[PDB]
Order: structure tokens, then sequence, then C-alpha cells
């Protein structure tokens, strides 16, 4: 065992705040933020280590669980021999060991999701798995938005203080989305639901599009693939999906309304755990769901059956 | 204190099935049908007693509380001192008495937010002042089902066996509530907002209407409030409320989407508790509420701030 992962496995994570973020976006200020980051990376990596000690040992005992658990306490190792940055150089050093470890944990979910389906035999308990899941995916999203955000720093990239847009418009970032999940709909039934979108549609506001980037996606590709299954005898004349935004001082909310059939009443208690798909990997909602939460927000689902789904994401302002 | 109400205070009702209704509807059937709602109401009327009784003393002392705790001891009373029912004229009699009742109670509702609004200075529970008033509220809908039906069995009115339709259209049962909330809609504002009614329009089952006919125009003059409030501006260019009709083997769902603003952060948590009202008696969202949930539904709020809101009213089926 590691005593270095020990000294820091339960020391408090210091939040940086997304205020903070646009506070400090420069040479001098990159140097506090780069020391800040240098410290505090490995303390979310050992939080991580400490997840994967906790696990039932038949579970933990996965080879592919372990390989996840073994590149942890390689992170871990990479950034603390790294010796402390006194100047840019030492700053831009980092950088670049920030990158590869990016890059390298890029399979993460798709590693532990592979591991947990090989363990289901001894799973009993879908509450201790979806702790496991939400706790491990939202800290791991926590310290890629750090990562991300301190390189994209270096950039002089138009309305972007690193991955924070200062001028978002929800709509522009739906559309973006809109357009691939009628493309990939369009390839497997020869057409796609026309998606509408209203409300707010001029709202423009600081946002990280990281998170919108993740949960927009499955969620479109759910109410898509849900409308063309509920109307394969009329592939051609299908029913809209209605996107609307709702921009107030505190959330953004986003509602998408599909005429798709709606989620049956025996699976509605089922739609939120991982592994659960009624698709020929089931990680899409509750992954969402965790992010939304993660981020001060929360994923909400309102069946209609025999009729359609609204899916409301409430995500909590920069302010 | 009377004793015979201490006997059947804690005695377990003894349910009637929504589908028993159905297999019972005649002339021995309605004696067999008589002799149990001669036994079942005082044990239903006994519940509500020691309800009043269990409430604490500076509230139970309120007279106008008061007043509907000795209303209830009055008809046990009443309903008790009546002979058992041997043959249909001594079920006849019975009747007569049950109508008595149904029309001395019908304020009960009034007096009891009257007691309790007298007695806010002594309430600092509202989750017991919830539970109260959903209990008896609901208890005393069943009552009232239970006395209207028996008595409507007396009657050959098309499409009805008591007060079961056995042809229920939502759709003209809303569209009979839309009218009714447009016409005083129009009075206070000189406009009203459109509604439309989609989904399942052509839907057709056995249901009883008596919730519905209460809860519809609740969650009408909220949507139609809302928007007129919403608009003052513009009052005669206002935004439709859209109706959405869901039916399936489980239950039915209602949806009814407005425009008017959503409702407010801060007032969310409170919307659903008694008194609260931002209106110029707060009772319609909490009492619709216990109304669903004691006949197996819910009603849920969906709010989007800035923009509107969307009501879910959901009813199990007979069956
Ligand atoms: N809009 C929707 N309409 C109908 N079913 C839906 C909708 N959204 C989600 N579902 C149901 O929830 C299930 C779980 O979804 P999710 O966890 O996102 O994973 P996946 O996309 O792999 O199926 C889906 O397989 C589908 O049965
Ligand atoms: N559709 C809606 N849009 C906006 N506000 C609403 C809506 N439905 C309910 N509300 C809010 O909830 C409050 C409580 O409603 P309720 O308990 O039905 O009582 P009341 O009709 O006496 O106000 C309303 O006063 C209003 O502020
Ligand atoms: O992140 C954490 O703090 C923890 S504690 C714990 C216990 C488990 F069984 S999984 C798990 C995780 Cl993921
Ligand atoms: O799990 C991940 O996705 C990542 S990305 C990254 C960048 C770092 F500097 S540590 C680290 C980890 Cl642990
Ligand atoms: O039916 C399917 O299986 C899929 S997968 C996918 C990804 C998208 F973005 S849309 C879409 C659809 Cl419609
Ligand atoms: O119906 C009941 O069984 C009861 S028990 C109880 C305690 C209270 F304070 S009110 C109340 C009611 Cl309404
Ligand atoms: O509270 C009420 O609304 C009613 S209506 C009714 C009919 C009866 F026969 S008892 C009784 C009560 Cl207790
Ligand atoms: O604005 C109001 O106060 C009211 S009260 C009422 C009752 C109805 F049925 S509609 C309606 C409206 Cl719109």
């Amino acid at each position: 065992n590691q005593s270095a992962i020990d000294v820091v496995a339960e020391k408090p994570s210091v939040r940086l705040t997304p205020t903070m973020m646009l506070y400090s976006g420069d040479g001098s200020h990159l140097l506090k933020s780069g020391r800040y980051l240098q410290q505090e990376l490995p303390v979310r990596i050992a939080h991580r280590i400490k997840g994967f000690r906790s696990l039932p040992f038949i579970i933990g005992c996965n080879p592919t669980i372990l390989h996840v658990h073994e590149l942890y306490i390689r992170a871990f190792q990479k950034l603390t021999d790294f010796p402390p940055i006194k100047d840019q150089a030492d700053e831009a050093q980092y950088c670049q060991l920030v990158r590869q470890l990016l890059d390298d944990h890029k399979d993460v979910v798709t590693l532990l999701a592979e591991g947990l389906r090989e363990s289901r035999k001894h799973i009993e308990d879908e509450k201790l798995v979806r702790y496991f899941l939400d706790k491990t995916l939202t800290s791991r999203l926590g310290i890629r938005m750090l990562a991300t955000h301190h390189l994209a720093l270096h950039e002089d990239k138009p309305d972007f203080v690193g991955i924070i847009c200062t001028r978002l418009s929800p709509k522009k970032i739906i559309e973006k989305w809109v357009d691939f999940a009628r493309r990939l709909c369009e390839h497997k039934y020869g057409n796609a639901p026309r998606v509408r979108i209203n409300g707010h549609v001029a709202a423009r506001f600081p946002f990280i599009p990281m998170p919108l980037d993740y949960i927009l996606p499955e969620l479109l590709k759910n109410a898509m693939r849900a409308t063309m299954e509920s109307h394969l005898d009329t592939p051609y004349n299908v029913p809209d999906v209605v996107i609307t935004i709702a921009n107030n001082d505190v959330d953004l909310i986003i509602r998408i309304s599909d005429r798709g059939g709606g989620i049956a009443h025996k699976d509605l208690d089922r739609v939120m755990d991982y592994h659960f798909t009624t698709a020929e990997f089931g990680f899409g909602l509750p992954t969402s769901r965790a992010y939304a939460e993660y981020l001060g927000g929360s994923l909400q689902l309102q069946s209609l059956q025999g009729i359609g789904t609204d899916v409301y994401l409430r995500l909590r302002h920069i302010d």
C-alpha cells in the first residue's frame, strides 16, 4: 500500500468557485492557479483511490476494475513526483503532464462499466453501485473541468475564459447537437423528427458548455429514438420534438418534449439505474442526472404513457 | 365523552372496491349495499372524530374547529340511532338521513380553513397541519363518494351506475370546465387564454367524475390566472393553455401547460402548503394533490421560471 495516498484520502477538497474562475481570467494569475492545481489534483485523485479501496472485495478484485484503480495510483504518483511550481516555466512543464493524464484516462467510464458488467453476478445492491458510479464519475468530471480549464487559459480563444464561454447561447449549443442527432437518426431510419426550439431563444450568458456537450446528445438520442420506434408504421410522418429554453436569474431550464409513446410504468423505476436500457450501454440517463446534480441542478422525467415524455434539465447559473 | 365512538375509532375501514361498485350495479343488491353503508359510515365518522381528538389542545379548542368536531359527533349519533335495515323500506328511510348529512356538512372545508386561520399564531408545524387536512379532507371525500354513490344507484340515469360514468370522455369533462373557467376569466380581464386539447381526445372509459369536477377547475383557474397576470401589458394577445390527454391501461394522465411565467423559486417549496397563495384561499392545490393521491394517483408540477408551468394530474383507472 502507498502511505502518501493515505495522507490526503480524507483531506477536504478546496472548491474553486465557477465565479472565481472568471475573477482570475495572464501570467502571474496563471502561476497562482497552476500552484492551486498542483496541490488540488492529488487530493481529488486520492478521494477516487479511497472509493476503489471501499468497494466490496469481490468487485474491487475484478481485473478491469483493478486496472482503473491502478491507473489512478499511477496518476497520483506522477502528479506528486513533480517538483513545486516556482516560475512560469515550471507551470508549463506541469500542463504537459495534465494533457497526458487527460488522454490516458479517456476511457475510464468504459472500463468501469465493463468491470461492473463482469461482476453483475455479485451485485445485490443497485443503490451501492449507483453511489459508487455517481461519486466516481462526477468527481472525475470535476477533475476534467479543472484540468481542461487550466490548459484552455493558455489560449486567446474568442468569447472564452478557459472552458467558460462568456456569451453562451443555449439555442446555438442545442442546434449543434440537434444536427448531430438528426444525422445519426436519419442514417438508421431514413428520417429523423424535426426539432423545434422555443422560449428564450435569444438568451446568452456566462456558462461552461462541457456538461451540456455530454447531456444534450444523450437526451436528443433518447427523444429521437423513442419517436422513431413509436412510429415504425409511418416512418416518414413523425411528430416533432419540442425544446423550450427558460432562462432566469437562478438557473437555465431546457425542456425536451417528445411524442415517443412514453416510458412504460414497469420500466419507470429502472430508467435511472446504470446498465438499464431497452435498446438493442444504459449509462446516458444516470450519468446525465448525476452530472446535473453535481453542478447544482437536476434531471427530471415526466412520462405520459401512450403519448410521450418530457425531460427537464436544470442547470444553476455561473453567478 | 361518548363510549360508542371509542368502540369503532380504531376499527379498520372495509374498502368497497371501485370495481365492486360496478359488480353490484336493483332491489336485493341495493339492500346488501345499504346494509354495508349503515355499518361503514359510523366507522368513517369515528375515524374523523379521533382526528379532532388528536389535534393539539390549543387548536382543537378553537370554536370553529369545535363546531366541526361537534357536527361529526351529531352525524355519528344520527347514523347509529337508526335501526337496522331489514327490508327495502328501511333502506329507503336511511337514504333520506344520508341526503340531510350531505347538505349539513357542505361547508366543513370552509369551517376548517377558518378555524385553522384563527389558530395560525399557535401553529409551529406545517407538516402536522398538512397531515390533519390531508387525512380529514380525503376521508371526507371517501364518505361523500360512498353516500352519493348509494343515492345515485336509485336513478335510471344514462351511462351511469351511481356516480360511476360507464363511458366517461376526459375531453368532454375538460371542455365543460374550460368553458366555466374562460367565462370567469373573461369577466375579470376582458379576455381568457384559448385552451387547446390534444392527445387521446377520443378516449372513453368507466370513471368517477367527482375528483375531476374538483381538480380540473382548480388547475384551469391557476393556469388562466397566471397567463393573464403574466401578460397584463398585452391582455388581448395571450398564449394558449395546452391540455394533453394520455390514456393507458394503468392510469389517465392530464397535462396542463401554460405560458404564465412559472412559479418563482422562492415560492416553489410553499405552493403545496395549505393557506399559501400569491393571489389577492390557498386550498385548491394541496386539496387537489391529496385527492389525487387518495385515489391512487398524483399531482405534480414542473416550473419553467420565466416561461410557464406544466401540471400533471395522474388518476388510476377503475379496473
Ligand atoms: N424520451 C424517452 N422516451 C422513451 N423512453 C425513454 C426516453 N428517455 C429514456 N427512455 C428509456 O430509458 C432507458 C434508459 O436510457 P439511458 O439510461 O439513457 O440509456 P440508453 O440510451 O443506453 O438506453 C432507455 O433505453 C429507454 O427505454
Ligand atoms: N400554473 C401556475 N402558474 C403560476 N403560478 C401557479 C400555478 N399554479 C399554481 N401557482 C401558484 O401556486 C399558488 C398556490 O395555489 P393554490 O394552492 O391552488 O391556491 P390559490 O388558487 O388560492 O392561490 C398560487 O397562488 C400561485 O402563486
Ligand atoms: O468516493 C467515496 O467517498 C466513496 S466511499 C465508498 C464506499 C463504497 F462502497 S463505493 C465508495 C466511494 Cl466512491
Ligand atoms: O480520470 C480522469 O479523467 C483524469 S483526467 C486527469 C488530469 C490530471 F492531471 S489527473 C487526471 C485524471 Cl485522474
Ligand atoms: O435509434 C438509435 O439507436 C439512435 S442512436 C443515436 C445517436 C444519436 F445522437 S440520435 C440516435 C438514434 Cl435515433
Ligand atoms: O385521522 C387520523 O388518524 C388522525 S391521527 C392525528 C393526529 C393529529 F395531530 S391530526 C390526526 C388525524 Cl387527522
Ligand atoms: O363530512 C361530510 O361531508 C359528511 S357527508 C355525510 C353523509 C353521511 F351519511 S355521514 C356524512 C358526513 Cl360526515
Ligand atoms: O384571476 C382570477 O382570480 C381567477 S378566479 C377564476 C376561477 C376560474 F375558474 S378562472 C379564474 C380566474 Cl382567471
